[PDB]
């Protein structure tokens, strides 16, 4: 793929938590950090759907993995 989709991926990260910290960070916590729960998964998936058309679980996958911004950076890599 190109880097509009690690950018985007990126992109659609900060935006979810809907702030300036995962845009630098690339291993803080979606969750341990608060900025996000579950709900924005839900979300961001939608956006993984449709840029990356991304087929993740969500019922119980490892959130570990949707934990952090390089892991799904990966999950996105490894989905296309």
């Amino acid at each position: 793929a190109d880097e509009a989709i690690k950018n985007g991926v990126l992109d659609i990260l900060a935006d979810l938590t809907g702030s300036d910290d995962v845009k630098k960070n690339l291993d803080l916590n979606l969750f341990e950090t608060g900025l996000l729960d579950s709900m924005g998964t839900v979300q961001l998936l939608l956006e993984l759907q449709s840029q990356f058309g991304v087929d993740a679980p969500v019922s119980e996958f490892d959130r570990k993995e949707w934990d952090t911004p390089n892991k799904i950076i990966a999950k996105v890599e490894q989905a296309q």
